[PDB]
Formats: structure tokens, sequence, C-alpha cells
């Protein structure tokens, strides 16, 4: 499956790419504003991730860090990123069928629309300025909106025990993006495509 990764930010990012276990494709590339960057994703994979990185800094090597989003220092990421990062999450080819969708259950970064490029589904986006209106509390200094898991390390906030409910925190993320998981049991806002579809990831859609 080809996914087009497009940064339409006016600031550069460092788009990320990986199944927790593995990078997807390279794993990762730097996007100055409006670049546009094809990878390719394997058939079949499942918790696939893509999010951008902020504000980050390589050497020769290909090794650094970045200040949201940062995957063990690395340009070229195989495990997923240090919170807040807002992500495209996708499993492909489960039973003939593609899941997409976004989620805030590790904080914000960056806005994202991520869509089917092909036919037979919907995309979805978080494009609303969740860094600007952030809780206080959930302000990362690094920039970005972490989540309240992230924070605060309660079983409430991060459904340690499967029964927990939305929160003022959740709410929020809610509110201002209502298509995006606000927590681990949020209504699903996943979407199902056909089995194989292609899809593009664009930074910053409304830029």
């Amino acid at each position: 499956a080809t996914f087009e990764i497009v940064n339409r930010c006016s600031y550069t990012v460092w788009a990320a790419a990986s199944k927790g276990d593995a990078a997807l494709d390279a794993g990762g590339r730097q996007l100055n504003s409006g670049e546009s960057w094809t990878i390719n994703v394997e058939p079949g994979t499942k918790g696939g991730k893509i999010w951008a990185r902020t504000d980050c800094y390589f050497d020769d090597s290909g090794r650094g860090i970045c200040r949201t989003g940062d995957c063990g220092g690395l340009l070229q990421c195989k495990r997923f990123g240090r919170p807040p990062t807002t992500l495209a999450e996708f499993s492909l080819n489960q039973y003939g069928k593609d899941y997409i969708d976004i989620s805030n259950i590790k904080g914000f970064n960056v806005p994202m629309d991520f869509s089917p490029t092909t036919r037979g589904c919907r995309g979805v986006r978080c494009a609303a300025d969740i860094v600007g209106q952030c809780p206080a509390k959930l302000k990362a200094p690094g920039g970005g909106c972490n989540d309240a898991c992230t924070v605060f390390q309660t079983s409430e906030y991060c459904c340690t025990t499967g029964k927990c409910g939305p929160t003022e925190y959740s709410r929020f993320f809610k509110r201002l993006c209502p298509d995006a998981f606000s927590y681990v049991l949020d209504k699903p806002t996943t979407v199902t495509c056909p089995g194989s579809s292609n899809y593009r990831v664009t930074f910053c859609p409304t830029a």
C-alpha cells in the first residue's frame, strides 16, 4: 500500500512510520514545507502508525533528538515516538478490509488529515488548534499537548484496568477533534476501507 505523506505546515516536520517493533519503509524522513514523501507499507501491516516530529536535530549518522515524537533519537524510526504525537493509525488487509483512524491518546503535536486516495470510504481529520487551546496542565514545554496518561500516570487516564471513563482532559481533545480517539475506551471513530486501499496523510491540512 502506498501512503503519500504531505507536509502542508509552514514549518519542517520529520515524518515517521513504524509498527512498533519495526520501521515501515525507511521509517522516517525530513519533509520541508510543501514536500511529499511516498512510502510503501506491506499488505497485512497491523498496528501501523504515521506521525510528525517537530524541532529535530540529526547528525550525519541519523542520530539526534526531536522536541516532539522522538523515536529513540533516530531519523529513521524503528519504534513509536515519544508523546505528544498526533497519530495516523492503520491495520491493513484484516479479513478483507483496512481500518484507519486518528488518535489523540498519545497527545497532539501537529494537525493531520488521514484520507484514502482510492475508492470506498472517507477520511478523518484532526486539525483544530489543540496546542494553542491546550489545558495548562497538559502543555508540553517542547511543544505540543500531552495526553493525561502521559502527564499523570493513573489507571483512570491510562485505562489500565479496562474500565475507565471519559475525563475532563479527554473531553478537551474530543471537543476540539470529535473524529479522533480521545481516550482508550472512546467510542471508536475508526473507518473501514476496502482492503488494499492507498492513502494520503497531510500535516496541517487547513494551512
